[PDB]
């Protein structure tokens, strides 16, 4: 049977921004999906590691662009939370997220288009 969990989609996968032409690993943890207090889905990572720090805690805004590069790589523009420009803080960056399995990804990909949908 399958166990209760507040997250519906729950994967681990690596982060990744665009800094300098380069792609720079922001920290190893899984990815939670869960419905928040509005109509709208929060976004929270939660580090591999044993410490339980929030990597990217954001809100899936309503206009948002989509990029899958490679098989099982998604690319998509967000702002990042605490933001790593301070410059740039207001505008997103890049995001690159490398699943183990090239159907993680799709199924991460597709799912991210409905939930904006809505």
């Amino acid at each position: 049977e399958v166990k209760e969990e507040d997250a519906f989609y729950s994967k681990k996968c690596k982060l990744f921004y665009k800094k300098d032409n380069e792609f720079k690993e922001k920290g190893i943890g899984t990815l939670h999906l869960k419905p928040t207090a509005n109509q709208k889905t929060q976004l929270l990572v939660r580090a591999d590691t044993n410490l339980g720090n929030i990597l990217l805690n954001v809100l899936i805004p309503p206009n948002m662009p989509c990029t899958r590069t490679g098989k099982n790589n998604v690319l998509i523009v967000c702002v990042p939370n605490p933001p790593i420009d301070e410059k740039n803080a207001t505008m997103p960056v890049t995001m690159l997220i490398r699943v183990k399995t090239s159907e993680d990804a799709d199924e991460l990909h597709k799912i991210l288009l409905e939930k904006k949908d809505a």
